[PDB]
């Protein structure tokens, strides 16, 4: 189906895919469903950057993971793309259906949902909601409520009517499973509240930038993306170093809210507590969970490794 590259960009743009996935052959070519991510658009983007001197940047790849709409991004007036893939709105896929809104870690950004695209069916719209630098709730909230009640509004604009369909992960589902109280308040239906490995931080608070490791794991793809040469910009580390502190600061005024629903919870069993199981910490602030243990680590609950397993049972649970 579709067509096949077009001369110039589309054709440059397709060959630095097949460089970096191993094989593109039409312009409709998804860049994730195929295996790509993050760190792999990082080098497509510092690639294609030095080869057609002009700034592409990883963002651009995350909102148009296709040959076709990577190349008109390049085609456009620079002025018009600069910060796509830095907006409130991340459009990860559109489709002709229902809406997963994704909601960003500590981070700010949304673009490790990319490794939904594999496993959601086509009708689906994966799209993830950030706070981008300067502006974004983050950065401007006074206490956490304030940044769910932006994210709120940010929601009932894509879609002003139910039911909704969230999916957050660390402090993204903090957000996800407030937004969701707020709604079933609004009298709204909440047919799906997936969380990834999140507690509720009450768990956490009754214990400054930490832990280290934290901001190691943020270095650590520091020079990951560093190793594809960033090409005279840093506005995507400097806005999660940023963002990381926010984060800090705002989960010291974190309370958890009553979601009278059901939450869909992806556990990283090696990371787990002895002593506070996950039924146990949600009592209180869910009414009925179905826990999915997975072998891994916090971190890595959201890595493409980890979700050729939670990838499947979500797409089975949003079916229906």
């Amino acid at each position: 189906p579709g067509r096949a590259p077009k001369a110039g960009s589309e054709t440059i743009i397709a060959a630095a895919f097949s460089s970096l996935l191993g094989c593109v052959q039409d312009a409709d070519a998804d860049f994730f469903a195929l295996g790509g991510h993050s760190l792999l658009a990082m080098k497509l983007a510092a690639q294609l950057s030095r080869q057609v001197a002009r700034q592409v940047t990883p963002g651009q790849v995350m909102v148009a993971s296709t040959v076709a709409k990577l190349a008109t991004i390049i085609d456009a007036e620079e002025d018009s793309t600069r910060r796509m893939g830095f907006e409130t709105i991340l459009p990860l896929r559109e489709g002709n259906g229902p809406t997963l809104f994704c909601f960003h870690p500590a981070s700010g950004f949304a673009w490790q949902f990319s490794v939904l695209s594999r496993y959601l069916d086509p009708q689906w719209s994966i799209i993830g909601i950030q706070s981008p630098r300067p502006n974004g709730p983050m950065q401007t909230a006074a206490n956490l409520d304030e940044v769910c009640e932006a994210h709120l509004a940010t929601l009932l604009e894509q879609q002003p009517h139910g039911p909704y369909y969230l999916l957050g992960y660390s402090l993204g589902g903090t957000l996800a499973q407030g937004i969701a109280a707020r709604l079933r308040a609004r009298g709204e239906q909440v047919a799906f509240l997936g969380l990834l490995d999140t507690w509720p931080p009450e768990t956490q608070n009754w214990q400054g930038l930490d832990p280290e490791v934290l901001a190691e794991i943020n270095r650590e793809r520091e020079a990951f993306l560093a190793a594809q040469q960033g090409s005279t910009s840093t506005e995507l580390f400097t806005t999660i170093e940023g963002n990381y502190a926010d984060a800090v600061r705002l989960l010291t005024t974190a309370h958890s809210v009553p979601f009278d629903g059901k939450a869909t919870l992806f556990v990283a069993e090696r990371t787990l507590q002895e002593g506070m199981s996950p039924e146990r910490a949600w009592s209180p602030w869910i009414a009925e969970l179905d826990i999915y243990r997975q072998d891994c680590a916090h971190v890595d609950i959201i890595s493409p490794g980890t979700f050729e397993k939670i990838g499947p049972i979500i797409r089975a649970t949003l079916n229906r």
